[PDB]
């Protein structure tokens, strides 16, 4: 119940702020703080790159968790999770 399935993309041009498709899990607690974290490592970031995520177009303001409990969903949920250059 901790932890739910995710995998990023984005809609930005750079090249260099491109991850892999690959999905991952990560505890539902996250916010946007905790999943740039995991962003800029997987792009081995000189400087860290503050990101803001969306999944289904929701701008995540809050946990995984909030977002999941809001849409009915249970942590078995695979999530398609967007991140974009902060807004």
């Amino acid at each position: 119940k901790s932890q739910v399935k995710i995998r990023f993309f984005t809609r930005e041009k750079d090249e260099l702020l491109h991850v892999q498709d690959t999905p991952m899990y990560a505890p539902i607690s996250l916010k946007r703080y905790g999943l740039s974290e995991i962003v800029n490592h997987l792009l081995g970031s000189e400087k860290p790159v503050p990101f803001d995520f969306l999944i289904e177009g929701e701008l995540l303001r809050t946990s995984l968790h909030d977002y999941l409990t809001k849409k009915g969903l249970s942590s078995e949920a695979s999530l398609n999770v967007e991140y974009t250059r902060a807004i």
